[PDB]
């Protein structure tokens, strides 16, 4: 990564054993579960492109999702080539070329180039950007392997009424609704698909309730 | 989070893969009995509003309390946009703009507006009033899944008195009595509470006797 | 903490993970056997009271045993007020106010004026006044929990003298003997609890034997 | 390897325990799996050729595979010599010698001559030179033991798709197609060694799917 | 311990929770099996008299010979103020006193009193002179423990010579035969205690045979 | 060992907890498989002869090999000191002694002493010239217990090719056959001692073949 020194200016740093160890035991213990993806992105706090490569390189399984980010990076990349061309034609002798899709993703830049593009004064932060595109694929990858419909997840009949809100949101978040839908199905969805006794208890509690007075009333 | 380097001024650091490990870690061990809050708090020591996000989205299970948190924040949030509503149009060129109840909570700032919050003299705390509001909900948490009321915390015809007070007081914290009412049911709900032969023990040592003392008499 | 950077000024510092984890594991596997204590100690190295109250309040189990250190604690507190009453009224304004018992626990009083008495020159040591009221209150938790008295601790007929030894200094020290009780009874208790043939041996050997020698002697 | 220190000057440090224990426990673990060779990069970031003798040194197993890339590394340096010979007889006194194709293997230089070199003005960077010859020679051996060709990755009657394509780019990535291969099978090879259910299902999507269009097809 | 900073001074440093950590597991596992006493060497490498009893008197069991230690203890340290009494009295306002056998033992004498002793030009050496006695006590301990004397190491009629050499030194190790013996036994001891067929290979060698000499020929 | 602060002048510091159990695993797990060697000089990158004999000292088993390393540095020391003759007598006051054979070894020279070598304008590199003798004695040990000659490594009727050049390279270099002859034995030893299917391959490739020809042919 790049980061600040203790006397304040910003310089590469070797990506540690630590990081690349914690990254790889989190994709092979969670696969894409959908904590893996801030858990990716804390991960590669002030990542270079080429150390953003290196996390992902390093993972030996789950190829199919691998390929797959591949594809949204080069959709990615070639958005980010139609907004921003790039001349022709040799380079400024010592100046820093404007940098590509490609380039951003790693593949025809070198350390050098992207250190002197996220170091400049204003930075062009190849590193963050680089990171929303891949968070973008690792989140398709996310929606891809969530294995259960919301419409699916309904409380049993003995199911304590907390480990089927548990199931419920767990559900969402893989699902990938948006915080709206997250908040709005408490007067809903989770109401429709809870078991008969708890549904007639929330039912009676009236509109507005919290998912706290929820959880209380069917306890 | 931000810390003070070797030279004392005040700067961003990446949260460590250590603290991002053992906030994970113990939320997979330790659910919400009531020694996670402390440990949160811990683990939080100097946080962004981002990096207490990152904390709270890396947890994997757990989501109708993830859920509630929410609603718990954007209550708080709610509150601070009440007492401190800001000037709408455009910044000041430059210039800090007052942080709203979503700025403080990470969702509409960026990390670079937060750390001039943080580090601006003097500072506009944003990762401690976040931090305060999620503490706030993760008490609430604490005491919803507190599976036992104090008063069926009795102590068995063989059971230790220790063994006793150690369940009583642990039931005691999650439930969240106040340090007063802690300090107070020695001399009330802990010996009624106790068997006979302790409870004997116990109402005839008198009022004022220490928890020590109660302890050492029924040992 | 508080520690010396590299440029030898003093400074705050978060709490470590490793910190955290050691502590909660050491109460974890040991609970209140005296080694716990120079632990704790060594543990709590530069802390302030608020780093004390962090470690104290991540324990999760022995809530009876910290409800004891709580009051003794209280206890201590109210010791130092007596000791050091503070003026009522308003304080002079950018100025440091004087600590009172709740203040040293940590409960009262915020990280910031901590830090203040802490680096005031002279140092107002409140980390260190604090901690000692801890171990005050730890040390008699750790004769609480005691489990057998020394008079109980006698060499079995074929337990080697050796292995006896190292129970009755096991017990004395959590028993909480002084170190002269402990340097005296090599020449008494130690050889009255000894079984029959060592008993003749240690016997025969004289007075102002060392512990060396009496173990020398029943091998 | 050499880093940066908190100052800026371009200093050697010892190779850490960690890296050690890392690379010795990813080839115990993964062999020659694609995936070790972007983490033998990651782990070698900054390394002088000492450093990375070290850590081919330190592998127990594989002696076969070592005596391949010894080969490989001999074939490089005599490429390396072929390219940039060396004036035969004595160094200017105090002056640096130009490296021999040895001597960037580490095998005739010493620590302090690779750390003039990738230290110089402008940097010969021996390190950087050595760990490309490496890589060549372990992709060479990752190749070798590719256990089977892509031939024979066809999907089972009953194995989910998802489970069939992660085989496919697994096999694909050890027998070490180019990226264009990999883009460009999804129409072709992928297709044909489908099962028939998935094979008439993405027969009829037509051509241009994208490999996210053909899992969610077969999903 | 004491250490020097990133710019030279000698400044305290906290006890780690990984040297304490470290010392409290090897006495665990090695109980004193005679390399125990290197490794608390070395993980006490800069420590004052505090944290060498820090490290003591966190172990947890061995009672009996934490004793004998305290035993050996108290004799150099009334060797130490045979040697070098102090003036009674009032200390110089300001000034250093000079230490006494139980202020470098640890026990009569202050963190600060202990800084200021080891950090003088030139340095009052307490923590080396403490260390020395209490490695003095562990070598007698060592001693105590080894549980066989060389005279009963025999070679097995079907052991293999080097698994026989291997008991053979490691019991004069704990034994504590000085160097020259060791160097000497080769000689004699180490082949009379051989078995019938290993004795008449190695006495028909004739005198002067090096250890790996004896070793290959038996092998 | 003596390291390059972040300010670039040469210091002490301690051997690590990390290091120090580095080594004592390394030797736990391995024993004197030859790839301990590297991880030796590694581990003991910086170290001065007081850490060398720290690490060497820590080592448990194996005696028999601790004693015959004592044996090699006795007589590396005893060359030393016959090519470095010191002059007797006293020491020109506050000036630097030459070292001896067994200062280099640390046995008559400190800790201070070994710094002051080391970090002398030019340095007396007393350490480098320590881990060389120790390094020759552990390839002596390694060789020693070699189970296996080269000659009784033979292809089995089943056993794979690649399984039997691992078996074959991993003899050759405990056994500590040079480069050269490993180089060479491709054309020789490794195709006698193959099986007869692949013996005939092998025969009918020519000569010249690579490693790589070879393992391919009979794969
Ligand atoms: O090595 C790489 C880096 C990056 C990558 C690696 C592993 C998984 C996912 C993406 C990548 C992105 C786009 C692309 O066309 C090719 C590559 N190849
Ligand atoms: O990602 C977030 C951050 C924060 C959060 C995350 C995980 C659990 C709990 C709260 C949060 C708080 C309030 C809100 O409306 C939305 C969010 N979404
Ligand atoms: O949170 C705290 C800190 C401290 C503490 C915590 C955990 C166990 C023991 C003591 C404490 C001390 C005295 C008191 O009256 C109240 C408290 N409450
Ligand atoms: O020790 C070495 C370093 C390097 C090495 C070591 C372990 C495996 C692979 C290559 C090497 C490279 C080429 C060569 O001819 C000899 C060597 N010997
Ligand atoms: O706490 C201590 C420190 C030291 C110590 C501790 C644990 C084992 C061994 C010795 C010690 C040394 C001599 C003595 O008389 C008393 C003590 N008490
Ligand atoms: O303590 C030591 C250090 C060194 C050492 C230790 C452990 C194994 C091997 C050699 C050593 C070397 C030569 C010698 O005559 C004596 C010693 N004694």
């Amino acid at each position: 990564p790049i980061v600040q020194n203790l006397q304040g200016q910003m310089v590469h740093q070797c990506i540690s054993p630590r990081t690349l160890n914690a990254w790889v035991k989190v994709v092979e213990e969670k696969a894409f579960s959908p904590e893996v993806i801030p858990m990716f992105s804390a991960l590669s706090c002030g990542a270079t492109p080429q150390d953003l490569n290196t996390m992902l390189n390093t993972v030996g399984g789950h190829q199919a999702a691998m390929q797959m980010l591949k594809e949204t990076i080069n959709e990615e990349a070639a958005e980010w080539d139609r907004l921003h061309p790039v001349h022709a034609g040799p380079i400024a002798p010592g100046q820093m070329r404007e940098p590509r899709g490609s380039d951003i993703a790693g593949t025809t830049s070198t350390l050098q180039e992207q250190i002197g593009w996220m170091t400049h004064n204003p930075p062009i932060p190849v590193g963050e950007i680089y990171k929303r595109w891949i968070i973008l694929g690792l989140n398709k990858i996310v929606r891809m392997y969530s294995p259960t419909s919301i419409l699916d997840i309904r409380q049993g009949p003995k199911e304590p009424f907390r480990d089927y809100v548990d199931r419920f949101y767990k559900t969402l978040r893989a699902e990938q609704a948006s915080q709206e839908v997250k908040n709005a199905a408490t007067e809903t969805l989770l109401v429709q698909n809870a078991n008969p006794d708890c549904k007639t208890i929330l039912k009676a509690l009236g509109p507005g309730a919290t998912l706290e007075e929820m959880m209380t009333a069917c306890q």
